[PDB]
């Protein structure tokens, strides 16, 4: 723990004062592979640790639960993200980012995006080669197969024969072995988190960061201080009502938060998030369902970033942002949040479609050269949103746990 | 059984009178994903269910079964297919389709087709990375690896050490744990089958079907009544002679036919064709070899299709059918029946080579004017031809089971 | 074994005399499958045999060993390679291949090869999706995951709960079943190895071989009499020094030296080399490590091929080869040896980059007009070179194990 915190501070404040000194492209040839090494070795775990812990997590009460508890949190995930965009727009009207007239014109970003198929992405939730999907990544058709297997072995320990139930105990206990084998490594990769972390911010400061000034200084304030409010106004209040101690939650989830802010992957944070929930006394049927579906649908941090930026660009050109009917951001930023992907960046590239709905496309060359000011400093605002993106799952995971 | 017939007859009558009204592209975005939701769930099962029932399929008598019964089933397959094409000819010689001059000229199909290397597919029958080949569909190199491991485990249960035989007895009972667990899901997807087999056949009557008139009407009868003879002349005359009852047969095999007729996917209908054989007291060492090979090599209904169509297209111009030297269609159609793929569509697109053989290519852009009208009602003849394709499997899979 | 020799002698001698009668493109479309059918069946095994024997090999003493060894073997590999290239020079300095002055000019090879990323390959040593790496070949990140597994099960067989270890033991024991079952086939594929051997070198004599004369005949000496030395000089001299009887070593490693010479794949040999290593009685947690890492780092044979050919080209035109300052071959070629792949061809295509170090690039249309003579007999020097590449692995695997 302490080596991570001592590594994180002196890391950024080593890499910050090399950025003002023109060593951006030397902190690349030195510091930014060790941060990948930390990344790779978290990504290596993700596939077995989700599959084993989810064939085991269908051994507990099979109907309801994985469909009554699963619907509990479905109500939670939409309301949390729904409120997060209300917070971030009110923060962009308590602040005012965009008083300087958008400087450069030219160099337009993309334009002919196509999406969604919509129907043939809901059907792509159900796999065909259970072995293929499981071999690509695919952290959501892999879940669906695991639960439908785990139920099938529950009913198989009920049949009259012994050699029926005597091969099913073999199977399921063997798969349980890997489950234990995969939490077992996940702290032996934690291991090297101090030096991993020291690297990761040492870079993301020299290349972008020694950069923040002006109205980009005003907007970074409205991102972080808007994000602060989500932690202590929505979580420390909903944990406080639902029995659980506020501080005992954050004393335990500290090791998953740090590997979310520093890493910016929600997806490659997930084995260490899965362990932290076993550390605080959660039964498998809940957490190894609500965390993998959670790190792809509950995007609380992204909803505030997507709300506050679809307002910085309205101010930067001078659009009146609809006096009353700006709630058409409130529907779109939720529908973008659930859309938004795991790996870093993709929170902003889906910010494209929430600008599109209220009425400013990136075809217009002076809208999307002023989008180039924000996309210049994206990774900085990604560290922040990713922390809330991943803590918002864990908050609901234990608040649905102590209900059913 | 009942809601499948209730759903089938009122599926094919509801969509039928929506297809004389131009709602072809409307059933498209309403009743077409519901038929696919049923297909995807079935194709999900095909991959472990063939692997698990195959490691245990070489649990019982090792050579001579997969050895002398692996020769019996072969002789059965080449002869049921060759009788079938001849039965299609004297159907196109009792009915006569192709009177009028094939109307338009232009818009011709693909014309340079390469393959087969032949030598370089028979070597392709033996895999290199079993873990990937099994992750890539591949229901014929995956069968080779699954037998060859089962022989190995039989020989290890013979070793004198009790940590040689005490580690085999885990692996082999664990794989059986899936084989049981897989057949358990194979009815859980058959639950939704009425709504799946209301949605599929509702579509194949909206687009296409409300199209069968004129010359195509005369050939559609000469396909379906040719498909009737194979049932009550080759199955119901050979099932009768070999002990087993012909009426106890359709009492059991009417759970894979209904699926096969409607899906039109032989390889996507194998998991439930694998089960209805365990339902009627067929031992493992037979049915997990004689069906996966049967669902790609015994194409009984296609031989009759490629038989009758390689005669409609000769009639549509007027070529004299070779009045004495027409027995070279019969060799190509068998060598095309064995060639023809698992999934839908690939029968008529294989017809390319049996037309080519006798004289008339599809490069000639007046042959391709009449092929375009057959390929305009392919999906209707696709339903019937598939049912005899996978009935001729279950026919042999029970007759050869009662001899060895 | 006697059938490999009776198949090998009149194997080459049968293929040879047909080559003087222009059946080059006739022995291609008749004999060369059966060689490949032997290759495919061996390459079938490489995947499970290197995965299983390597999880269980991490079950044996965990720190040091896989940490003290693998520091032992590593150094031995470097000093064998570095010796062999210097054995290579003083064989081409001992002969002198290259009096003929390059005949024509033209018909150039590739020229630009990009790579090395250099660091983004030492990072791709650690996998992401274990289930695909494994399903892709990849026998070095697959090594890395497996060692990291057995080390997790060791601790897991050390837990105080009889479900924490009563499940973990079941896992390791089913993985053990496959392990044993994979070796069990590796002589049942070593079965048809006399028709395997005869077909293979039947080809390699018809299309190439009937070419060797001139200074090609001269160089074909220095290469073969160089490789002869490395064994009865660095092995029969390091086996004698380290206990282990020489003549017993070559008695046992017979059925992996013939499978290596005839295949010319270091990768495609290994399952039946791993087995010979189990035969002489080496420990799991040694050979399951040292032969995987060895089939791609230790290339004693290619170290000699390269050294002698970076020298044929120099004489071919008539440069000095730098009078003393030539050991800039020795650093590069060992850096090139460790680079060189496991499948055939890769040696001479790497020989490029070492020639590029002494200052004769392949772009030069009279430089690589001599290089297209040496590629024209490369499958012939491949066989000799491959035998030493795999012998040098087994020699070290042995010496190292009798130390620790
Ligand atoms: N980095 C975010 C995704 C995003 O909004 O870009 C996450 O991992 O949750
Ligand atoms: N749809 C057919 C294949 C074909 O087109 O002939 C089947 O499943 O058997
Ligand atoms: N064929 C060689 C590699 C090479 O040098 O080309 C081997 O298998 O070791
Ligand atoms: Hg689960
Ligand atoms: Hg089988
Ligand atoms: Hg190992
Ligand atoms: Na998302
Ligand atoms: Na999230
Ligand atoms: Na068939
Ligand atoms: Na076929
Ligand atoms: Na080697
Ligand atoms: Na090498």
């Amino acid at each position: 723990l302490q080596k991570i915190l001592i590594g994180l501070i002196l890391g950024a404040i080593v890499g910050l004062i090399l950025g003002h000194y023109g060593y951006a492209h030397a902190v690349h040839t030195y510091v930014k592979p060790f941060g990948d090494l930390f990344v790779r070795l978290l990504k290596m775990l993700v596939m077995p640790i989700v599959f084993a812990s989810c064939v085991v997590g269908a051994a507990s009460i099979s109907p309801a639960r994985l469909g009554r508890v699963g619907v509990k949190i479905v109500v939670y995930y939409l309301l949390t993200s729904a409120f997060a965009v209300t917070l971030g727009i009110i923060m962009a009207r308590l602040f005012n980012p965009g008083a300087g007239i958008h400087l450069a014109v030219g160099g337009q970003q993309f334009q002919p995006h196509q999406a969604p198929p919509l129907v043939h992405i809901l059907l792509d939730i159900v796999p065909t080669n259970p072995f293929g999907a499981l071999a690509n990544g695919q952290v959501l058709p892999t879940i669906f197969f695991a639960i439908i297997l785990g139920i099938a072995i529950t009913y198989l320990m009920n049949s009259e024969n012994e050699k029926v139930r005597k091969s099913a105990e073999t199977l399921l206990d063997a798969i349980n072995g890997l489950a234990e084998a995969m939490y077992k490594i996940v702290n032996g990769v934690m291991q090297y988190a101090p030096i991993g972390v020291f690297a990761l911010i040492a870079y993301v400061m020299a290349e972008q960061g020694v950069h923040v000034v002006g109205e980009l200084a005003k907007v970074t304030a409205a991102v972080y201080v808007g994000l602060t409010l989500q932690i202590l106004l929505v979580y420390f209040v909903l944990l406080k009502i639902y029995g659980i101690d506020p501080i005992s939650f954050i004393k335990h989830a500290k090791d998953a938060m740090l590997t979310a802010f520093v890493t910016r992957s929600s997806s490659g944070t997930l084995p260490v998030t899965m362990r932290v929930a076993k550390e605080m006394g959660i039964s498998e049927g809940i957490y190894c369902f609500t965390l993998p579906l959670g790190a792809t649908i509950n995007m609380d941090g992204t909803a505030l970033y997507q709300g506050v930026a679809t307002f910085f660009i309205a101010n930067a050109l001078g659009s009146h942002l609809t006096v009353g009917q700006q709630l058409t951001i409130v529907l779109t930023a939720v529908l973008a949040s659930i859309g938004t992907a795991g790996v870093p960046g993709a929170g902003a590239i889906m910010l494209a479609m929430v600008l599109h709905s209220v009425g400013l496309p990136l075809t217009d060359p002076n809208v999307a050269a002023a989008y180039a000011m924000i996309l210049g400093i994206d990774a900085i605002l990604d560290m922040g949103r990713t922390m809330v993106n991943v803590t918002g799952d864990l908050t609901g995971t234990a608040i649905v746990a102590k209900t059913e």
